[PDB]
Formats: structure tokens, sequence, C-alpha cells
């Protein structure tokens, strides 16, 4: 079925997030952030093994099958739950969901994939950061994207996964700037460098220094990947073939082979690191969660007194609904790991 | 000698800036700004035809020789004035100047080149923008660079020349963000896209749209150039040869040849546009300057009254020194165009 040494912790947080308690209770998360055109979408396709579009938070729940061989997919949003036929249908289903529910949206689309080709891993993908409004975006688009990202990354329970093209100085990216703002220590930020084939010749040593953690220091370090480029995406190059191309790319690179040899390159190595980091970050919360729920339930119970334990009726009700959700969270934690 | 139809206006502003009046009196300027690693230094080398390093404002005064054929160079900073032997010595002389005078410095290095290969053009190069401090830079490096840039670009008399690599979304660059902040209209901002050979295959149409002014609109528009890459800089490829490579690059490009045919590509076309824009921007100030000087002299004369017309002695003196400089500016304007 699954590896029941790794799944229970991951499933616990997934189920808590599925309750809707996260607005009120911080939950272990890896949030994927990047400036627009960072290539993070291609990284997400590579990790999930399926094509994706192409906005709002995408919860990617990946589950490693050690058994069936039989790919499974599911997309959930609002009151909808759709079984996905096969891998090729995911992109259509996500577009459908984005259209069904969507300014910048806070509504979650949850994509669950059970596959031999994916890691045990949950990620929260957040929309790419821009500085200036283009086209017909609202003028403060920068602010609205920042607000959504800040909601996740300001919490100590979130690791920021900062995605940056290999050609751009990491100290110039807004995504890293946002990460360093909430995590000055650099204790809960991982860097992923993408598009290494596009690096200007004679500047590869600078990229190596960055991945080796010599430039902007991060406790959890960096990885470098070569996912499908735009042409390959347009040719609908299969994701399995792109993994093969990636491997060859790093094995034959005059500068980046050293990064491969040091465990710092490729999607498969990245997947393994991300699973480990998630498990570590969940483990950090496990001993604390029970008191955290109690604390939160207490505070909200105090707010409930304000309405006296019509507009008053509804205010009472929405607070009761939040308290009920934290009670469900408490019960569900009490069941761990079953 | 020079083209005396174009020089007098350019020389006037140069001479006013050489007086030291700019802290007090806005002067027509084209300020070159970009995020770190934008390739603007290579653009400056291409325009000036000499190798440059490699910080503080570099005033690049370029003067088109229609006569001698005999390359001339001069570097001025503080109380120094150095005659440069030949083109190959410029980089050494600029490094010397940077060391002689230099946090982030506001001191000007003025480089004057008289050459058959340069346009009639003055530019003010400003240090590349970064978001996060690296190495041993002060924590607020972002703020100190912004402050220096803002001093120039907040003035309506400054055109911002925003330099951006062709691979990065222009709406993600800090430099454009700063430009749009002081020039929401986009009436005094020009965009230069660099490194077009590094564009991801299948994304060239997006670059074309940007240069064609279809994405982020600028009244004065965009140009695209292909200057020396890092390897070529390292091989010390001559700047004349790089111009040749550039021409071939655009003539043979499956997407960018259209940009060449539309007058939107290459350093020589860029030089011509920049000369025209500078002349236009100077012409805009010429009718206003006399009243602007009078206004400024008046206001400062009023401040001088505060000290009564030791620390008092010096305060009196520095205000007198500023007033004397504006008087010199008035006299020098009164001489125009001789």
């Amino acid at each position: 079925q699954y590896e029941e040494k790794v799944r229970p912790c991951i499933d616990l947080i997934d189920s808590l997030r599925a309750l809707g308690v996260e607005q009120d209770l911080a939950l272990p998360a890896i949030a994927v952030i990047g400036d627009q055109s960072s290539g993070k979408s291609s990284v997400l396709e590579a990790l999930s093994g399926v094509a994706l579009p192409r906005r709002c938070p995408l919860v990617l729940k990946l589950k490693k099958l050690v058994n069936e061989d039989k790919w499974r997919g599911k997309v959930s949003y609002q009151d909808y739950e759709i079984e996905i036929s096969d891998a090729s249908e995911v992109e259509k289903e996500i577009n459908k969901a984005q259209n069904a529910i969507a300014g910048i949206s806070h509504e979650l689309i949850t994509l669950e994939i059970s596959s031999r080709d994916v890691p045990d891993l949950t990620l929260i993908d957040l929309p790419g950061i821009t500085r200036v409004a283009v086209g017909n975006q609202p003028a403060d688009i920068g602010y609205k994207i920042k607000t959504l990202i800040k909601k996740y990354i300001q919490r100590q329970e979130t690791i920021s996964l900062v995605v940056v093209p290999s050609n751009v100085d990491i100290a110039t990216t807004e995504a890293l700037s946002m990460a360093q703002e909430v995590d000055p220590e650099g204790d809960r930020t991982i860097g992923i460098l993408t598009k290494p084939d596009l690096v200007d010749k004679g500047t590869e040593d600078k990229v190596v220094d960055v991945v080796r953690n010599l430039v902007f220091h991060l406790k959890k370090g960096y990885m470098i990947v070569k996912c499908r480029g735009q042409q390959e995406i347009q040719d609908q190059l299969s994701l399995s073939e792109a993994l093969q191309r990636e491997k060859i790319f790093f094995e034959n690179h005059p500068y980046f082979r050293d990064l491969l040899e040091e465990g710092k390159a490729t999607v498969p190595s990245l997947a393994e690191k991300l699973t480990s980091e998630l498990i570590t970050h969940i483990s950090k919360s496990l001993p604390l969660l029970e008191n955290q729920i109690k604390e939160t339930h207490q505070r909200i119970t105090e707010e409930l007194q304000k309405y006296g334990v019509s507009d008053t009726s509804d205010k009472r009700k929405f607070l009761k609904e939040r308290l009920a959700r934290l009670t469900q969270a408490r019960r569900r934690l009490a069941q761990f790991p079953g």
C-alpha cells in the first residue's frame, strides 16, 4: 500500500488542513514560492510526474505507491471531489478547478496523486511574485500576492521553498527577500535553482558557489534541477523522459557534475530531500500541537463570550463553526497515528 | 571637431553638473539602472567602445569626433584629473578612481571619451539593485542603493534607462518597479533588454511582445541589444568585434530579426535613440532653467538669513558656497550656446 512509517505524520497534517483549521491553527507546511517565470511550475510537474497549468494555492498531496502500480488521482475544491482518470487528465482538472472557484484567490485546490513515480510529500504551491501590474491586473497585485504568501510563510511551521532561475542573482529575487524577512536566520528556507542550461558561459562557477551554500547561507541548503523547458512543455515531452534528460544533463556538465556528485542536483534527489524536510518539520510540531489547539480554542472561546454565551446570530455561529473545527482537530490528533 | 548643432546643449548640462550644482538644482539626466547582473555594464562598454569595471555614479560623457580620428580619454574625481593614454587604460583608471574615493558612495567619477566610435551622449550609471545583503555588505544595502537612485530618478528632469536581461519578466525587476513609482505615466522611462541569446527556446515571442511595447507600456519604448557575454569579456573580445557579432546575431535570428527591421535592436540604433532622447530632455529644460535657478537661489538665500546676514561660521560658509555655485550656473546659462 504505502510506507506506514512515513505516511501517518504526513496524513495527520493533510487531514488537519482538510478540516479547514489552518486559518486558525498553524500547520507544518512547505510553501513553494518564486518570482514570476521562476520555473517552479515545471519543478512541480517533475515532482508529481504529471503536466500542470500553465491563481490560488495548490495543495499537492503526493503518495508513493509501493504496491498497486496503478496510478490514482483526485482533485478537491469547495464542495467538489473529482476522480481523475489518468495522468494526462490532471492539467484539465486543475484548470477546471481554477475556473470553478476563480483578484488573487485564497481558496485551496487540493490535488492528490498516488503513484509509483512520486515521493511521499505534500507541498503548497503559491502564485508567482510580481512587482509591477501588467495587462489588466489590479494595481496592487504585488500586495495581494504578498499577503497570501505572508499568511503561510510568516508562520514558523512553514518552510519556504524559494525557486529561482540559475541565471538570476538570488539576492535580486523578491521570493528570497520575502523568505529572509520572515526567516532572518535562514533556518527554514530551502533554495531550488532551475534552468541551469540557460546560464551564461563563464558564469557557471557563481552558480556552483550558490548551490554549495557559499553565497547566501541557508541552514537547509540548496538544490539544482533541470526540468522541462518551454519547448519540451510545448512538445509535451513525457515527464519520465525529462527525468532522463535531467540525469544526462548533470552527468555531462563541465561544472554541474560536481553538484550532482555532492548530492545537490536532480528532481529525484530533491524529492528525497523534501520528504525528509517535511517529516522533520512535522515531527517538530507533533509534541506541541495538543497545547497549541487548546490555546487557540481557549482564545476563540473568549471571543465567543462577546456575543453572549441577527448579525449577532451569524457572528455567534461562525465562531461556533471555528471552535467545532478545532474540536475535530483535537479529536483527530487524539487518534494519531491511527 | 564636433557637431556644433548637438554639442552645445549637452555641454551646457555637463558644465552645470561639473559646477556641483546638481544637489540643489535638477539637471537633465539619463540615469542607467538595473538589478544586479542586468548586463548594463556590458551595454555601457558597447556604447563607449571601451572595457569598464567589472560603487558610485559614473558620469559617462561621450563625444563623437567628426575630425581627428585620434581617440582621447579623461577621468575626473574629487580634485583629480587624469588623461587616459588609450582605450585599454580606461578600466584601470576607473578602478583607480573607485579606490581613490571609495557603504555606497555618492561621489561622481566622470569619464570623458572623445572618439569616432561613440555617440554624442552623457549618461549617469548607477549601482545595480539588490534586495538581500550578501557577503559583508551592510544589512540595509537595498535602502542605500535605492536612496542614491531615488535622488536622480525622482526628478522629472531624469529619464530612467531600465536595463533588464531578456530572460527575466520585466514586471519582476526592481529597477522597473522603481521607475514606475516615480514615473507612473511611463513618460520618462526607456527599457533595454540584454542577453537575448540566453532566452529559453519557445519563449522568444514573449520577448518580441515586450520590445514592441505590448506588455508594459512606455512612451519612449524599448530597445534590445546583444553585447559581450561573460566569456567574451573574459577573452577580452574587442568591442568593435562584439558590434559585428551583434549585427549578425540580429540579422540571423528567427524571432529577433523583426525587431531589428523595426528599428528596435542593436547598440548603434540604441546610441542614436539615446542621443535623441537626451537632446529632447535637455531642450525641455532649456526654457525653464533660468527661473529654476532664480527660485533655488532665492530659497537658499532665505536659509542664509537664519545664520544672520563658529559652527555658525561654517554653516554660513557652506550656504554661501552653494549660492556662489548657483550664481556660476546663472552666468554659465547666460553664455549659452557659447
